[PDB]
């Protein structure tokens, strides 16, 4: 009886196995744009993905992950609110059953159709597993998706999804350039939070871009053909794999922009 996104094992149940679910710095949150304050001290944000080396794409039963070779300093996030260098390890998405829902963060209570999470770990902790035990261990770059024009740089991901339909399937996925998933502007909001899935560790500096990317209805419809189940098990479509907004508690959301 494992955690998931069903009626019986969804986000409102997670606190029984993961009591930190009711903690002081849980994610995602609603971003109240009028209450976020411009912080002129944030340093410029630096996304350096030219040398990123993708390895594989995996259906883990909760989302699909594009994983990167993080054995050297190639693809790094620095600057913004961050002290030091954070290395890209994987990206994944959260999405809805309908275009009106799917994002984890919300903006003035608006839900986007999906949200991209580019996950990075702080190199001062040596490995990912050590980093997630630290309050500044991870930096996750979050990018909203809206439905409209296709995102050409997403299509290579869309086209491999038929080969990883069910939980536990993986496929080779080399030479994918995650710069093709970024919007034009790097304006962002930032706050201290958590993983949005169990174990819900409070180790993340969240950096949420203000500008959504546009993807086509056909691209997101292909996300919604994935399965939560394993092969040979009753089919359950992988949709609504998002945690709703959590209490902000004693936190301030900072804006990089006026
Ligand atoms: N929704 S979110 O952005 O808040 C979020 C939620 C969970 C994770 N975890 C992650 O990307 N994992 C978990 C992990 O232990 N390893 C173990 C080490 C290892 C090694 C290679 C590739 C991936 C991994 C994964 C990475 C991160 C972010
Ligand atoms: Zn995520």
């Amino acid at each position: 009886h494992h955690w998931g996104y069903g009626k019986h094992n969804g986000p409102e149940h997670w606190h029984k196995d993961f009591p930190i679910a009711k903690g002081e710095r849980q994610s995602p949150v609603d971003i109240d744009t009028h209450t976020a304050k411009y912080d002129p001290s944030l340093k410029p944000l630096s996304v350096s993905y030219d040398q990123a080396t993708s390895l594989r794409i995996l259906n883990n039963g909760h989302a699909f992950n594009v994983e990167f070779d993080d054995s050297q300093d190639k693809a790094v996030l620095k600057g913004g609110p961050l002290d030091g260098t954070y290395r890209l390890i994987q990206f994944h998405f959260h999405w809805g059953s309908l275009d009106g829902q799917g994002s984890e963060h919300t903006v003035d209570k608006k839900k986007y159709a999906a949200e991209l999470h580019l996950v990075h770990w702080n190199t001062k902790y040596g490995d990912f597993g050590k980093a997630v035990q630290q309050p500044d261990g991870l930096a996750v770059l979050g990018i909203f998706l809206k439905v409209g024009s296709a995102k050409p740089g997403l299509q290579k991901v869309v086209d491999v999804l038929d080969s990883i339909k069910t939980k536990g399937k993986s496929a080779d996925f080399t030479n994918f350039d995650p710069r093709g998933l970024l919007p034009e502007s790097l304006d962002y909001w930032t706050y201290p939070g958590s993983l949005t899935t169990p174990p819900l560790l409070e180790c993340v500096t969240w950096i949420v871009l203000k500008e959504p990317i546009s993807v086509s209805s056909e691209q997101v419809l292909k996300f919604r053909k994935l399965n939560f189940n394993g092969e040979g098990e009753p089919e359950e479509l992988m949709v609504d794999n998002w945690r709703p907004a959590q209490p902000l508690k004693n936190r301030q959301i900072k804006a990089s922009f006026k």
